[PDB]
C-alpha cells in the first residue's frame, strides 16, 4: 500500500527496535496497552509535542490518552490528567528515544518489568523505542 507524504495521517507508531521481542506499542479499545509484532490501527499514535520534549501521546482509533501511574503501569484513558498522561521524551545518544513520567520516573514500556529512568545510568533496551511512519491506508481507521 505505497503511501503519498500526504496520506500516512502524520500516525506514528512507537517500536521497541532493541528489545528481544520488538513491538509497536498498542492501546485497544478497552484501554489495555500490549504489542503488536506489526503495524495496526490500534497501534497508530498521534505524538503531540509541547516545549521542553514534553508530549502528549493518543491512541487514534481507541480514543485514548496513553497514561501512566506512579507503579509505571501504562493504559489508555479517555480523560487527561496531567499528572499521568504527559511524558518527558528524549533521544538517547544510541539514537533510541525513551517516554518517562517527570513525576514517577518510570519509563514507557510494554511489559511486566518497569525501570526509573534515573541519571547516571542507561535505560534497559526494552525501553528503547524508534518511531516508524505509520503505513496502513487511512480508510482503515474507522
Ligand atoms: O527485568 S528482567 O531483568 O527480569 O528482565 C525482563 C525483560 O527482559 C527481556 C529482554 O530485555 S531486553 O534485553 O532489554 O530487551 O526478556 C526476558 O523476558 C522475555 C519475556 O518473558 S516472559 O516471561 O514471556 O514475559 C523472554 O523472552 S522469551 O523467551 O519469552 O521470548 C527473554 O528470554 S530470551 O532471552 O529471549 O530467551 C527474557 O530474557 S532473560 O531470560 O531475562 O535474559 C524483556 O522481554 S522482552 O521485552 O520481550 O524482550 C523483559 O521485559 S518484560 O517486561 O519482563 O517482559
Amino acid at each position: 500500500s505505497p503511501l503519498l507524504g500526504s496520506s500516512w495521517g502524520g500516525l506514528i507508531h512507537l517500536y521497541t527496535a532493541t528489545a528481544r521481542n520488538s513491538y509497536h506499542l498498542q492501546i485497544h479499545k478497552n484501554g489495555h496497552v500490549d504489542g503488536a509484532p506489526h503495524q495496526t490501527i490500534y497501534s497508530a499514535l498521534m505524538i503531540r509535542s509541547e516545549d521542553a520534549g514534553f508530549v502528549v501521546i493518543t491512541g487514534v482509533m481507541s480514543r485514548r490518552y496513553l497514561c501512566m501511574d506512579f507503579r509505571g503501569n501504562i493504559f489508555g484513558s479517555h480523560y487527561f490528567d496531567p499528572e499521568n498522561c504527559r511524558f518527558q521524551h528524549q533521544t538517547l545518544e544510541n539514537g533510541y528515544d525513551v517516554y518517562h513520567s517527570p513525576q514517577y520516573h518510570f519509563l514507557v514500556s510494554l511489559g511486566r518489568a518497569k525501570r526509573a529512568f534515573l541519571p547516571g545510568m542507561n535505560p534497559p533496551p526494552y525501553s528503547q523505542f524508534l518511531s516508524r511512519r505509520n503505513e496502513i491506508p487511512l480508510i482503515h481507521f474507522n
